[PDB]
């Protein structure tokens, strides 16, 4: 469980990424696909990407990292009353799209990187530990959800 402080270092973090989500978005793909080139093969509909600058080029790809990053920003703003958002999240990233938890660990470090480069002015040791928590209890609560829909994970 977060404290109110913690919260506010995410989500004060979190309003600078909203200055431009596209943009964060696609830093954070580039890093996670060069970082754990394995999680670019999840994604049937962008898996042919061969470089980075192809990666930057997609617009596809621009667009999905807004809808990652919109939905995981909708999750962090519940601050832990996340369960209604979780849900949809869950069954399809189990049931359709196969992630395993060790994929979002994944993303979540891309995310770190990110805001860690992007973002020295709100992303010093305390809000990426902030950052750290808020993901940590999102992926457990993600993993817990796996369970009941009857996936490893
Ligand atoms: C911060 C964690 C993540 C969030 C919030 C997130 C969010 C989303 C959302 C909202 C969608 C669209 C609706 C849906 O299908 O549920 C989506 C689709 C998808 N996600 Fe995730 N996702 C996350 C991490 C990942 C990771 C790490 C992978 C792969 C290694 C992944 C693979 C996919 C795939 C394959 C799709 C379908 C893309 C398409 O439209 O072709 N997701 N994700
Ligand atoms: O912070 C580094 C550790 O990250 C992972 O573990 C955290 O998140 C897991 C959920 O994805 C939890 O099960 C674990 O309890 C958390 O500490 C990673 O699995 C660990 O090896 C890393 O040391």
């Amino acid at each position: 469980v977060l404290s109110e402080g913690e919260w506010q270092l995410v989500l004060h973090v979190w309003a600078k990424v909203e200055a431009d989500v596209a943009g964060h978005g696609q830093d954070i793909w580039i890093r996670l696909f060069k970082s754990h080139p394995e999680t670019l093969e999840k994604f049937d509909r962008f898996k042919h990407l061969k470089t980075e600058a192809e990666m930057k080029a997609s617009e596809d790809l621009k667009k999905h990292g807004v809808t990652v990053l919109t939905a995981l920003g909708a999750i962090l703003k519940k601050k832990g009353h996340h369960e209604a958002e979780l849900k949809p999240l869950a069954q399809s990233h189990a049931t359709k799209h196969k992630i395993p938890i060790k994929y979002l660990e994944f993303i979540s470090e891309a995310i770190i990187h990110v805001l860690h480069s992007r973002h020295p002015g709100n992303f010093g040791a305390d809000a990426q530990g902030a950052m750290n928590k808020a993901l940590e209890l999102f992926r457990k609560d993600i993993a817990a959800k796996y369970k009941e829909l009857g996936y490893q994970g």
